[PDB]
């Protein structure tokens, strides 16, 4: 018996933990995955000395924990087997593929992560706010009020994640890019640092935020928390919440301890599902909400008819550039140079404080030192100079999010031929109109690796605005990236596979009114009809958004937690 | 002040910990890497429910922690940059390459792993014994005595690692392969299960051994060890051991706490280096043993002249096969089949205990169940059937180690087209003659990511036996693999990049006599001349070996630990 | 649909085709050798504005075909090499080889 | 294929690609010497590699 139970230990789950363990509830949290992030439970895997000295290698950590959601049956022809080897007569169901999935209407790139801390153990930590156009209303007919509430919620969310916008302010590459872009779009667009959940510790080490940052996930009571009550149970698959006959309350959470193989049931007053956009929906449909199986409109669901419909995922375009000759020369524009590199008479000098210096003394000092200490190196940028982290946020005239940066998650065998200091990544993210015909559904025959109903997508980017904007987005990336340099061969401008972007939303969408707004949960994230069932995550977001959704989902959880504290009484300790 | 200090937390380091913490020494161990394996410190990363349900993904975990030792300057031509982008006039030193390294005499595949538990957090857990031909002598002129000692040492080593040979005995694929090979080579070669440091927990879960298995790496005293004394310090780079003027004893270990940036010195009575074959040699050469810089025979080292010479690494050949039609039909040879799959009259039956049954009832039952429960599936092998794990050990008439199996570390984007149940991996490993001209050396100008002398290889597989055997090895793999099925397209027979195999040996080699045997340490693994300095690891092994070296290195550490216990007195507690 | 945009290149003295006095080609003639880079200045700016134009204009007709993404081709693949024996009125003033009748 | 069959490259620089998975028994280069009709005079970084 707990006061509250949480399914999932991602940062949205941890938002609920932090709020509710702190309010004095007896909390239990289960995760289907295991603790594997070192002694700080649920922390960012990027935060080791070894990874920030070899950041190129972290792509492999991310790849190692992205398990594809739905993989269609494979139809590749292999006709150079030896005559003696067993050979197929058909393309039969092999290697865990999903025979329900149409390869041409899939989110082939969608994947899930089963570890403690969830995807926040590997994420890129960008946490922009949504402007009105991207955000669901929290207050009808009172825009300035709706604005205040979101400002209040986001401000707390930024606290929990330790969101900041100046962690890269000392980077020559970052400023080089930022300044050129501002200059080029003078009074048509604004550029700034990407808001990032991150704390710099030194010039060569950044403590990337994660679930741990939100809530440290240590069992309580403990010494630094002697009146709080929290237990985390890793390696527990949660399978069904049990409805009462009235469909007014949840009575139990049914679980599978993966290590012993035993199943149990768990009672709480308050049930919170934060298993992610896909696995929330799976858990619910496994529990009698929505509809199991291939959509059949001639049998409507009894509960939550909009569950798994109106799903959104963002179009992503990508390239990388090599920094222009012009920009590179500009780095060292303040330097007077005498002699020829490599002789003892060679000299690179600047005049501090000189009025006609285009850069600050700190920048000049770095450049001078690098050029004198490394006279074999043909570039003015210091070896350890931190990466760019630039954005122009979504606007109506440019309704896409942009990151102009360096991401651990590169999409191909990485280059060694071109100097890393010249390379900038470009990622533009489009907003997707939510549509009823775009669905995530669960097979009533096929099951996944945990013996749950197999997830299946039926998705295409909507015709209309979504398609036009995506193409205008691609074109924008081409136009804007040219200002900084030419495309890097092998990273030419391209749309990424659908869902690789991992910003799936709308799978258990929020709204004021279940029928009128075609939704699943209300603005307290409570499941309509149910007193004690709450959903947290990107699944909640009902709007077409381009920016990274996590901070938004977090803000919604905070408001959800206000409701719980005002409506349920913690047990005595 | 400690009684003993150990550098490195790999399983060889942990062998020293286990022996010495258990003998009652005050032990400290430092690792340059960090704890990141979940709550069991130093354990196998493969031991999560999620990885053994998605084993294909573990390749990414291994890749994420293999940092290449020496990467030559890159000379690839990129001539499709945009005219505007900064373009090189030369192939200058970019992206951490090593300008000292000749690309044509490198071990390009050699890599290191900096995490707590070392490479044992990701290794494949094969732990064969070496036969006399592969093993260094521990006793001169008394072969039967030398045999007994090694039998004694290996038997303990197998205990520590939990080595077993029956963990896969229930696998249809494993037995299918094993039995065919035995049959084919009848009375010319013997096949058995690869000895593996592993404990099966269930039919779908194997607890893979690691450093943790050897020693749990928890700080002591603690409740289950209240009179023992051990501390582990992660994120500490050890840089130099300090010699006394006499070169008879080590006086301190010099360290760098990576998290605070501060340097300290550490006193112990006994210093143990187990940082791996490369990083032991680096630590030593950084400390005035051997020779820093490009080999210069006209300036001999003062100490340990053979340090970094005579290095061995094994030739590795690889392919994968698709199981023959014949073998696949044999699986179901005992089945009577009526009707046609997919109708309710279809029937697969066998007669238990029937004299003419070629397989045991358990095998038949599995096959019958699979064929009746999955009538859409064209193969008689059950979905969860464990992988093959077969070997014929090195002999004189076949002087190579062989693994006929399924390895998490596949060498290419993996297939989805061919059913996984049909696929077997083939890895044959050759022995390399140790030669003086084959060297690992450290630059006196270039430094690595931890500001230590940059490692550089000068290696070629020796002409003579080594080259002939390697080619006869390749041919053997072709001949033997054909017995089981044809090559899988995309995994055709090939030599792997030198050192990818990660069995590097001989870098601080063991022998009776420093000059006569051209070696660094004696049979107690003590550095010649030095009372209190010991080396552990594959670096010690002075012979040409084909089998996987870790259990051998462990046995040597055990004997090293006998010496220490008989020669140094633990402090009072 | 294929999209090919072709830029103009400023002629420069330092951009040269020359022939080895030691190395010979398959017909035992002096081996051809290039010393070429696209000129800084207008040539480089125009080439990049050209790439951008192709992106902007091609979008009007449809999205890029995967495997044929926008890219600069290897120098000279285009096979429009010019200026190697260039024409002009006056040999010294116009730095040239042949006159307007193409006579040397 | 007809076009490719009649375009002979004008100047091909000496090749520097590393092949380190030869069998130990096979003849192996110690240098990137002039092979297969390459032109040692040509700087790979200032070429018209596509000219034919
Ligand atoms: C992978 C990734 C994600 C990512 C990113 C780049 C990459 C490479 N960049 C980010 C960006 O810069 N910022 C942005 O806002 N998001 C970014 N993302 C996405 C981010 O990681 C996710 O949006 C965020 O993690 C969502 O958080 P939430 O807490 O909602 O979900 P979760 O992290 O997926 O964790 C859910 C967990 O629950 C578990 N689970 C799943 N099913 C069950 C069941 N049945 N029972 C018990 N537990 C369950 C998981 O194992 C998991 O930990
Ligand atoms: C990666 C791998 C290795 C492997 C294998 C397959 C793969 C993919 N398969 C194995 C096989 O089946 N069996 C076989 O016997 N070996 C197999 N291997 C090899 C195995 O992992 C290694 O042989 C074994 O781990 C060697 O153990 P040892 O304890 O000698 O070395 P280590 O694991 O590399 O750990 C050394 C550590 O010390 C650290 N370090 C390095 N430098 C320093 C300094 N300067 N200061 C402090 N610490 C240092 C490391 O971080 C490390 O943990």
């Amino acid at each position: 018996k707990y006061d509250v139970v949480i399914v999932g230990s991602g940062p949205i789950g941890c938002t609920y933990a932090r709020e509710l363990v702190g309010a004095g509830y007896k909390v239990a949290m289960f995760d289907i995955g295991e603790i594997d992030s070192g002694l700080k439970i649920g922390a960012h895997k990027k935060n080791t000395v070894e990874y920030q000295k070899n950041i190129d290698k972290f792509v492999n950590v991310i790849q190692g924990q992205l398990m594809s959601v739905s993989v269609p049956v494979n139809t590749l022809v292999v006709d150079t087997l030896s005559p003696t080897s067993w050979q197929a007569s058909t393309f039969f169901v092999r290697n865990g593929s999903n025979p329900e999935q149409d390869p041409l209407r899939n989110l082939s790139g969608q994947a899930v992560t089963r570890v403690v801390g969830g995807m926040s153990t590997h994420w890129s930590c960008a946490t922009p706010r949504f402007d009105r156009e991207q955000r669901p209303l929290l207050v009808k007919d009172d825009a300035d009020a709706d604005d205040a509430e979101w400002d209040r919620l986001y401000t707390k969310a930024e606290s929990y994640f330790q969101t900041g916008t100046d962690q890269f302010k000392e980077s020559i590459r970052h400023n080089l890019v930022l300044n050129k872009l501002t200059e080029e779009y003078k009074g048509q667009r604004d550029f700034q640092q990407i808001p990032l959940a991150a704390t710099r510790r030194s010039p060569t080490f950044v403590e990337w935020s994660s679930a741990n940052t939100v809530f440290d996930l240590q069992n309580r009571p403990n010494t630094d928390a002697p009146e709080e009550r929290f237990n985390l149970f890793p390696a527990v698959a949660c399978e069904r919440v049990v409805r009462n006959a009235l469909n007014s309350e949840i009575e139990s959470l049914h679980i599978h301890d993966l290590i012993s193989g035993d199943r149990f049931e768990i009672k709480a007053d308050v049930y919170v599902l934060t298993a992610g956009a896909v696995h929330n929906t799976q858990l619910l449909v496994n529990s009698g909400f929505g509809q199991l199986g291939r959509p059949n409109p001639a049998n409507p669901p009894e509960l939550l008819p909009s569950l798994g419909s109106y799903i959104t995922e963002q179009s992503l375009v990508f390239c990388q550039t090599v920094m222009s000759t012009e920009l590179i020369d500009s780095v060292k524009s303040d330097m007077t140079i005498r002699g020829t590199p490599g002789e003892l008479t060679y000299s690179v000098t600047y005049t501090p404080g000189a009025s006609t210096n285009k850069h600050p003394d700190w920048w000049n000092e770095k450049v001078k030192n690098h050029m004198m200490q490394h006279q074999e190196d043909p570039l003015p940028i210091p070896f350890e100079d931190p990466e760019p982290q630039v954005t122009t946020l979504f606007q109506p005239s440019h309704p896409w999010h942009t990151q102009i940066h360096r991401d651990a998650f590169s999409y191909g065998a990485v280059q060694q031929s071109i100097d890393s200091r010249l390379i900038v990544d470009w990622r533009f993210f489009g907003r997707t109109e939510p549509k009823e015909e775009n669905k995530l559904w669960f097979s009533d025959k096929i099951t996944d690796a945990y013996n749950m109903p197999q997830p299946t997508f039926d998705f295409r980017f909507p015709a209309g605005r979504t398609s036009k904007e995506a193409e205008d987005m691609m074109t924008d990336m081409c136009v804007m990236s040219a200002k900084i340099g030419g495309f890097l061969p092998g990273s030419l401008p391209q749309f990424m596979e659908p869902g690789l972007v991992l910003h799936l939303g709308g799978t258990h969408r929020m709204g004021f009114d279940e029928k009128e707004d075609n939704c699943c949960v209300n603005t307290d994230s409570r499941v309509f009809g149910f007193k004690n069932l709450f959903l947290g995550g990107c699944g909640n977001i009902p709007t077409a958004y381009g920016a990274n959704p996590t901070l938004t989902a977090m803000s919604l959880a905070i408001k959800s937690c206000e409701y719980i504290k005002q409506n349920f009484t913690p047990s005595p300790f």
